């Protein structure tokens, strides 16, 4: 059984796009992003705990962290479920990417359905930046765009 | 356990608002709404099956109908899960409403998290209007605003 | 084994006052009110589910209802845990009252600590008003003042 | 699952802000802070034992101290449950911070629900100051703002 989900990303910063999720049974989640309007280079890319946009991207809460770990890189053992690292924006301010991840299921108790994916202004230091925010947020700066992960037909 | 969800409504019409859901354990869901920029009178108010806004409110699919019944009133046995009837908009374009319902859980197999709320242009006839659409949609006309039901707590 | 809690009640309305809670062991909760700046007559008096005042009293959510019952009078089997009925305001717009209730404990899983006590603009119809809001809120109108129930020394 | 709490800060000093708490299962508590109106530099940031605001912040009692230890730094063994160290205020009088800590649960017997967060006038000396108040309050001076930790989700 395939579950499908899609986030339409908006923001006050003119960055836009979609992120498409799929998961067959209880295997990995495939996530395919198409982003525009971003500063060239690395941008923090997170699943946040909430899909509350009452105060734009600021109300989506902290990083999704059911395991109660510190902030890290996707490859790390010591990471949040929602830590999908950096996406690289081209010189035209677009990004197109597929990542596969094992901690962002689309069903069961840790489902990210109805949570928000968030693109950040700045790189995610992956917990290694030695800044006060490194080990909590990765010090990725402003939530320039976010989208609620909605069930797809 | 206390589960919360919220829909932030938007459309092409200059209509806005917030719909707050709460469910304590497996008691009924309380839905609390304040809406603006709507035409005075009754509007059909439903949970639709999908949270896909890639084609705006149109991609949110039909009334959430896990039981495979026809369209009806909230108090009827022959209703969609998503069938929450009419909300009443004042001459000032605003609606203020509280309803309880036990067919829109915020967790488990029939969870509405990551689906959508839609306010329709016209009244829901509650399946009793004897119109060709009465038994599917309640002939509630177009999708004026919708919001993905995002996890809030 | 006595637990003590107190709410300091704030409004936009200039109604204010305090509600003091005590519970010996597993016994009933005693709640003593001193209120001012209120319209003479009966006022809906509820424990709401949340102590969130980010949006003044409107963020305190619905009636505290762990049993998933409908809105009732305190003496009814079919009531919310939060349903403390009506408090009577004198001509001088003050109220002083003591009630005891066994559904608002100050510890355990259904503790009211860190929830909100709310005084409404209008009488609570105790679910017998024959209004659309009777069975959900008792149709008691605006939240004129609320206070977070804080642990007392 | 997910428990949320929120303190809306007030005081005599024009300091404002919101502190949001999230705990997933029995993991650490994330506390996310947005403050304004504060003098620049480090400020003591503590959970106090009580949510009694009848005498403003002074009635919130001492540091939350269920284990009966002395005042210390968050990473110390000998510390109060309520010891969350210093938050830095920029020259513009604002503080934005994310802290995670495993002694401030939002449920069970050591719950901080219905207690208070307090922001102090002065830096927390983390118990190291050699002052008579070092091992009790970290000599962090006045209670410049506080709020009751209200249940939010
Ligand atoms: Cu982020
Ligand atoms: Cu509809
Ligand atoms: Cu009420
Ligand atoms: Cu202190
Ligand atoms: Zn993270
Ligand atoms: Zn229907
Ligand atoms: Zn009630
Ligand atoms: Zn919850
Ligand atoms: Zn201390």
């Amino acid at each position: 059984q395939m579950v499908k989900a899609v986030a339409v990303l908006g923001g006050t910063e003119g960055v836009k796009g979609t992120v498409s999720f799929t998961q067959e049974g209880d295997g990995p989640t495939t996530v395919s992003g198409s982003l525009s309007g971003l500063k060239p280079g690395p941008h923090g890319f997170h699943v946040h705990a909430l899909g509350d946009t009452t105060n734009g991207c600021m109300s989506t809460g902290p990083h999704f962290n059911p395991a109660g770990k510190e902030h890290g890189a996707p490859e790390d053992d010591n990471r949040h479920a929602g830590d999908l690292g950096n996406v690289n924006v081209s010189d035209d301010g677009t990004a197109t990417f597929t990542v596969v991840d094992n901690q962002i299921p689309l069903s069961g108790p840790n489902s990210i359905i109805g949570r928000a994916v968030v693109v950040h202004a700045d790189p995610d230091d992956l917990g290694k930046g030695g800044h006060e925010l490194s080990k909590t947020t990765g010090n990725a700066g402003g939530r320039v765009a976010c989208g609620i992960i909605g069930l797809q037909g």
